[PDB]
């Protein structure tokens, strides 16, 4: 449960800027695995999709601010096995993806899109392997802070985005107008307080009605609700992809929740069956997880954007996946290597 931050450019300033294309040419597509990139890489393709999606220009951003920003933002995560810069630049790289094939353009404001890229890219900075609940139990330091006023981590990360931004060198949004700047930090706040399950769980019924009703380009609210979905759609878009990635994500997920799992026992407590490697059955979580969660979700994406029908039909595929190789995954946990290889 030891994950470590690694601290407390010259490269990027000569050529960190570099069309799409050169990096795949695959790269625009929802068939790109972006955790196939390099992590020494992943920089350059944040400038890279910033670039392409013409936001450096149009908003008129100092190239070695925004290298220095894009730095400071993969500095700002530790390493757990699941919640990392590749998972922050791979949603990152989703939300590139929706604003290439969905037209968003035709549904938010440049500025809305904008705070979503960058959101993505800090919405799980400082994550510390364990989810909101532990932090409550542990009474920690970001419990006490926070747990007043419900999704503890989320307003970490969000507090944790604004100290980069207040760090010399960093702010790339430093000449907007004081509004502007203003709305900048209205709308990160929302969309990544928008991460918490908790959050999607009690505004579902809102964004199911959203979509009953048809997309209102002038209704502010549905501007809002939009975003949140955008954002979660973006953060759990691991399950988008072909079967080897979900399989893996999946390892990776459980690595996780089973070291905070020891971690409560260590403590005396007994925690959540899906956070116990002697309870858990992936096959079977899994698949709730993709009915409850992650199906609905590219449901109501399918629903307002017909382009991402696709999307929705790759998730039921992993689903029915799950079905099928539970034949086979007959334990509960992990196997000793920690691999779903075998498979
Ligand atoms: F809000 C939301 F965006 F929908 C969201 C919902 C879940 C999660 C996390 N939990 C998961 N639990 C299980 Cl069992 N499998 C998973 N696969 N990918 C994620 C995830 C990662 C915390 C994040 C965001
Ligand atoms: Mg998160
Ligand atoms: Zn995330």
């Amino acid at each position: 449960s030891l994950y470590k931050k690694a601290g407390f450019y010259t490269k990027l300033l000569h050529d960190g800027i570099q069309p799409v294309a050169a990096i795949d040419s695959n790269f625009a597509s929802f068939t790109y695995t972006p955790r196939s990139l390099p992590e020494d890489d992943t920089s350059m393709a944040i400038l890279s999709m910033l670039q392409d999606m013409n936001f450096i220009n149009n908003y008129k951003i100092d190239c070695p601010t925004l290298a220095r920003f894009c730095l400071m933002v993969k500095k700002g995560y530790r390493d757990p096995p699941y919640h990392n810069w590749m998972h922050a630049f791979s949603v990152s790289h989703f939300c590139y993806l929706l604003y290439k094939n969905l037209e968003l353009t035709n549904y938010l404001e440049d500025i809305e899109i904008f705070a979503l890229f960058i959101s993505c890219m800090c919405h799980d900075l400082d994550h510390r392997g364990t989810n909101n609940s532990f932090q409550v139990a542990s009474k920690s330091v970001l419990a006490a802070l926070y747990s007043s006023e419900g999704s503890v981590m989320e307003r970490h990360h969000f507090a944790q985005a604004i100290a980069i931004l207040n760090t010399h060198g960093c702010n790339i949004f430093d000449h907007f107008s004081r509004k502007d700047y203003q709305r900048m930090l209205d709308l990160m706040r929302d969309i990544i307080l928008a991460t918490d399950l908790a959050h999607h769980l009690r505004i579902f019924k809102d964004l199911q009605k959203m979509a009953e009703v048809g997309y209102d380009r002038n209704n502010k609210q549905h501007h809002r609700l939009l975003l949140c979905l955008l954002m979660t759609s973006c953060d759990l878009s691991d399950q988008t992809k072909g079967w080897k990635t979900t399989r893996k994500i999946a390892e990776l997920i459980y690595k996780e929740f089973f070291s905070q799992g020891d971690l409560e026992k260590a403590m005396g407590n007994r925690p959540m069956e899906m956070m116990d490697r002697e309870k858990a059955y992936i096959p079977e979580l899994q698949i709730s997880f993709m009915e409850h969660i992650a199906m609905p979700i590219y449901k109501l994406l399918q629903d307002l954007f017909p382009k991402a029908a696709e999307l929705y039909e790759r998730v039921a595929s992993n689903r029915e996946h799950w079905t099928k190789v539970s034949h086979k995954f007959t334990i509960r946990g992990l196997p000793s290597n920690n691999s779903l290889d075998f498979l």
